[PDB]
DNA sequence: GGTATAC
DNA sequence: GGTATACC
């Protein structure tokens, strides 16, 4: 079971209107069997549906999805929209839980996995307000703990964890980090962005034995598009200055 | 300070 | 066509 989080920059019409963008997004989805899409500025599902038209030309069930109203204290908004393969997990139940983006939280059944329930909360934070919202992330597992009895959860997504936004020092102020609860299988090591720029912006923790024991050792990384369709820097950036964060369970 | 979009 | 962001 392949897992990501993509940022997909202002993923909206204009966008999925460029038949070639959306060749590109469309080829990176379909690797995976659950994905998190973050930065989805569609008031009206309007770029969604163009996406899930795509998705599902050959068959109608080869993905369903959960997308969240569109988030956001002023008028700026951006959706969570969660695309799955309905043939390989189904939703059991859903909720929206200090953030900018309130988590979006999803729980799944997965058949064909070591771990059989588990939660995803995705977070795409605020640069300027990332240490308080990586650290929030703690309260909300908390959270999701109280109302479902679940210890699995994959917390995943652009949480700005790098560079700027998060220095060496800041670490330490964050629980979701200190607590050995909590293994990162994305390092501050990893590049996850398309520009030029070193950062660990995107990443995926997880919490609870079963889960961390289903995940597949020296599979999770960024995705960079870039240099698996040997795209030229000025074609990836028009596709997303993120890579997707993935990973695989077994 | 810049770039960029949605609406 | 100004406002509200996500980045550099
Ligand atoms: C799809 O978007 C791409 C990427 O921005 C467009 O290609 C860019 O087009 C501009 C204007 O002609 C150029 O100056 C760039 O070189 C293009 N990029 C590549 C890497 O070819 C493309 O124009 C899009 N299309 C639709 C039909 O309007």
């Amino acid at each position: 079971l392949k897992i990501a989080a993509f940022n997909i920059r202002t993923f909206g019409e204009t966008k999925m209107s460029n038949a070639t963008l959306a060749s590109y997004i469309v080829r990176i989805v379909r690797r995976y069997d659950i994905v998190l899409i973050q930065e989805v500025r569609d008031s009206h599902l309007v770029a969604v549906g163009k996406l899930l038209d795509y998705l599902n030309q050959d068959d109608p069930n080869t993905y369903h999805y959960v997308v969240s109203e569109p988030l956001g204290r002023n008028s700026y908004k951006e959706r969570y929209l969660f695309l799955f393969r309905p043939n390989k997990v189904s939703v059991l139940d859903t909720y929206q839980y200090s953030f900018s983006r309130e988590p979006a939280v999803v729980k799944f059944s997965s058949h064909s996995t070591k771990v059989k329930e588990f939660a995803i909360v995705a977070l795409h934070s605020a640069p300027s307000d990332a240490v308080a919202e990586i650290n929030s992330l703690y309260d909300v597992y908390l959270d999701v703990q109280q109302k479902w009895h679940l210890n699995d959860v994959m917390l995943m997504g652009d949480f700005n964890a790098d560079c700027s936004y998060v220095t060496s020092s800041q670490w330490s102020s964050i629980r979701l980090r200190t607590s050995s609860t909590f293994q990162w299988l994305i390092p501050d090591s990893a590049d996850t962005t398309a520009t030029s720029t070193n950062c660990a912006y995107d990443r995926i923790v997880v919490a609870g034995s079963l889960l961390q024991s289903s995940v597949v050792p020296g599979s999770a990384a960024p995705f960079d598009f870039q240099a698996a369709y040997g795209l030229s820097n000025e074609m990836a950036l028009a596709i997303s200055d993120h890579y997707p964060v993935e990973v695989t369970l077994t």
